[PDB]
């Protein structure tokens, strides 16, 4: 057996496709992020870190020797907890199709915010710089009335424009603002459409984000790293619950810095 | 012979093909929950329950022993008469092609009805909760005003979305509102055709059903369970008349809650 | 996995061949009631209900419908569970053959008395009316004599040809009678074969019933519908003892009133 201890939990074999089903279904539904930047092949449970291929000077160790450090960026795990009913897994074998799978979901939509969240905001301790943070280009300021969030936008594809980047551009908004464009409309048409006449990428629903970003999909400027994907693992059982995990480790590099604005509120 | 006694029915072969014909295309056209629902096959005349899996606490019968209750869902028989001449049967021999086929009309689209109003809002004496009442998400008010309905539908669409719910959605709407949306135009378009720009579903007429209900149909939501589909059976005959009926056994199981709006006057 | 959760039991392969063993032998014993009922097969576990064909009014949905739900009988799960040591378990794999399995024993014999209560005596609350309580043949009194049992036995013989039936009749006695008519002889014999005599089936020791049954084993009046069999499964556990269960689902239906005469203290 491996870490997930799979084998250990009290779950039957219909129950576990009914549960691996469910989680992968949240988890693409709720990704933004894996559609617009270069996703690696899994690295292994062994992958540690990530070869930036910078030098670190250190204190020379004698004299005449000159020493640099490798730079390195580490991977993160990120493990959501959630607990299933063990009445409901057992439903499953007896036929029932409405199985309460409900904390699968919320850890599902919680990974994927994180994960979403630290491509995109970063995550500080994790040493991730978000794309917001490391867009040299200018940021943007959204404005109250939907009706002229496409003016802005375009003023940011002016940037991306003035930065000299070819490539279909695509628009990712957070949940506040993609229900706004898409609720109010103009001569017969919600003001997401007037934003997908703008690009030939795609207008991209990203729940976890705060504004909004316009970015280039040509490839080579954002890298996830995973070491392992979404894998759900075994933690403990009592008669009533099981107790699993979502688990997945990765880290995020932006290797173009001009390839991306950033808008807020 | 079965319990519909066709054969003893003084119908003959080119009168029961017209109104097999007649009674399934006016069924169809009348049917909105099977476009959206998933259909099972026919059970057979047999089936008699929907085992749901779960299981109901009921006094111990000795000391020791735990006994529980399997609980299941009935299917309920909905059985429509109706009353046909007997010279316009006997009219389909010599070659007449307008025979008064009404009767059968009015009890197809009567089933249909019955159908979709189970479906939708349930029908308490068969333990059917309809998809009004098993909806978790909050119900809309629609307004008077035809132009003022895409933005509602629109606000549907966004709990959908805050639901954590992906797939084609689907707006159903009752006679009504199909008409209000149908009648009123903008911009050269009806307000019909400003709903169809919202979701990639469809806009379904469902003249059965009350308000309008606003669904994804990615498939494992709603389930409609048949023992036995629509068959046409024989009741009593006279000199003037044939009595027959549309039959139908099924139930309804909504699986998920957060899947559908509901929305009324 | 399943819900028997099996291979989460710290038993050994040996260990589970001799409690299933056990088990099995334990309850084939007491049991009497498969021996002249029809059983089914095992439905599986989705299965919940089973149909009966009959047919409940309810209140009219509209106008001109006419609605009727469904009668079916619910299958109840039936659980005993029980404690074993286990050291006793860990004697098996070092060879001993003598492992206290007493609490094995008692579950089977508890699990196979509520089974046999069930069909002859019925259990309201799983809506299951008893072979005693379905009886259309008039009851009887077994006098305080045992030498006058045959002849008691003899009258029901005589309801059974008033009831117009045919077949292999059986008599099944409860443990007194069976002791009492096992114990007392005349001429040689014990009344057991006194009875034996007097029928074509067979004398059926039924440790759970009270008083006494006579009826046809022909076929096809009484059925005991399994939706799974006889299985153990896997509570819990701790450093001492190993919790388990005896697990099986069923319903009972009677289909012939006058195939069974009941007898009393």
């Amino acid at each position: 057996m491996n870490n997930l201890y799979r084998d250990l939990a009290p779950v039957t074999e219909a129950a576990w496709a009914e549960i691996e089903l469910e989680a992968a279904r949240t988890f693409k539904r709720h990704i933004a992020g894996r559609r617009v930047v270069d996703v690696s092949d899994p690295g292994g449970p062994v992958t540690a870190a990530v070869s930036t291929g910078r030098l670190i000077d250190v204190k020379a160790p004698t004299n005449g020797v000159i020493a640099h450090l490798r730079a390195s960026k580490p991977l993160v795990r990120l493990r959501v907890p959630f607990t299933l009913s063990r009445n409901e897994i057992d439903d499953v074998e007896r036929g029932s199709k409405d199985s309460d799978w409900e904390p699968v979901k919320e850890a599902a939509k919680k990974l994927a915010f994180v994960e979403d969240r630290t491509i995109f905001e970063g995550y500080s301790a994790a040493s991730i710089e978000g794309i917001r943070s490391a867009s040299s280009n200018p940021a943007l300021t959204l404005p109250e009335d939907p009706r002229e969030i496409p003016d802005v936008i375009s003023q940011a594809l002016s940037e991306l424009r003035l930065a000299g980047v070819d490539g279909p551009y695509s628009v990712l908004l957070s949940a506040d603002v993609y229900t706004k464009v898409s609720e109010t409309s103009d001569h017969g048409y919600p003001i997401r459409e007037h934003l997908n006449r703008l690009v030939d990428g795609d207008i991209i629903w990203a729940p976890a984000i705060d504004g909004a970003f316009v970015l280039t999909t040509r490839g080579g400027d954002f890298d996830l790293q995973l070491g392992t994907d979404v894998a759900i693992g075994y933690a403990s059982h009592d008669t009533d619950t099981v107790r699993l995990y979502l688990q997945e480790t990765l880290t995020f590099l932006c290797y173009t810095a001009e390839a991306s604005v950033a808008l807020s509120h």
